[PDB]
């Protein structure tokens, strides 16, 4: 609520015991069971916005809607859209026009693109969404986060992918990290992990503090507070 | 045809990395996790590590505590459990710390393709077991270790070996100490690399326990 130039930002992901979001072929798998799904749906309902990378949209085509009719009703009754604002970090404006983000649910859609993105594709996405241009080739996530706060977003749920999570963590933007660790091994050197991208060197490691650990169904939910550069 | 009890033990970051994108070791475990690992090493008959770990970190794989060493010795064991390197092309360095430090049997498991001149050099310092064509045959290796008296085998990592052992169906349990940090990097080694399972071949686990230790948390998983 106070003296930031960005929303409160938290990452929520389900991952395998070896730290994967999906297989080497980037196919989505069952990690969460129902109770973790239920908790995720409650977090979505209390967030002002959900943010996802373009990679996740192309692979999984998620709607990013709140599922429970009652959570939707409650948000509406309190004067909010049924769904929080849905944000795609999409450098080259590749978000498909028939994506499920656009088919399902009421609410504001934002596509954050780079200044290099082809103008013809931006124009097409402007029919269905607000398009924010920032950064040259990589989307400037610090700038994007400023613009979201400025428009009223105070709670921003980052729903993955490996690249986005790296973007947000390496720019210093994340307050907290929630990992539901499921009861499986996925494997694979090229399988997306909870944090990919460039990676930190030994001197720029990001410190965390364990806030809680709670067994849920067949896995365990770990919650971490982000502290900043250890060095 | 038969095998030791096999368990993997590793420290990893919150995002599942063993080290950085440059394969440089970092502080994940604190002292109490170091202590627990040392106790596991002392009760194991053997420790196994991939060649990748030997080249990157050059670990000794010794038991550190003088008292755990003494207790093993008192019970008629070598001070250190048997040290095994899975090393398909016989690249284990001759001045590796596995060979400089401590008493005990060293085994280099190599493939039948490995250059004979290098095998002969390693045979001066260790028992060399040949199996498989290009990849080491881990099922066969595990049979030969059981046969020579090893009933408890600690797998101490490398993203590649861990994949080898898990994808061949050889692992009974998995111990992951999850440290309070983010390492990041698409090319940073994870707790399981290699080929990877497809959506239809995912390896199921059962959570056995979860215990906070210092600033992280130790997860233990039963395989399958």
């Amino acid at each position: 609520h106070g003296s930031m130039d960005r929303p409160f930002i938290f990452i929520n992901s389900a991952m395998s015991a070896d730290g994967k979001l999906s297989t080497k072929e980037r196919k989505q798998v069952k990690i969460s069971g129902k109770l973790d799904f239920e908790r995720m749906d409650e977090l979505r309902a209390h967030a002002d916005a959900i943010m996802v990378g373009i990679g996740t949209v192309l692979a999984d085509d998620p709607s990013l809607t709140v599922k429970s009719p009652e959570r939707k009703a409650a948000r509406k009754a309190a004067g909010k859209s049924e769904n929080p604002v849905r944000v795609v970090v999409d450098e080259s404006a590749r978000t498909p026009l028939n994506a499920d983000i656009f088919k399902k649910g009421e609410g504001l859609r934002i596509i954050a693109v780079s200044n290099s993105a082809p103008e013809e594709k931006i124009r097409m996405l402007e029919e269905k969404a607000l398009v924010i241009k920032t950064g040259a080739f990589r989307v400037d996530l610090t700038e994007l986060a400023a613009k979201l706060k400025e428009m009223g977003i105070n709670s921003l749920m980052v729903e993955g992918g490996a690249t986005l999570n790296w973007g947000m963590l390496s720019a210093g933007l994340v307050d907290e990290v929630y990992t539901f660790v499921g009861n499986l091994i996925i494997g694979g050197k090229t399988a997306p992990t909870f944090t990919d991208g460039e990676g930190f060197t030994e001197n720029e490691l990001l410190g965390l503090e364990l806030s809680s650990a709670e067994k849920i169904e067949d896995g365990i939910l770990l919650k971490w507070k982000v502290k900043g550069k250890k060095n």
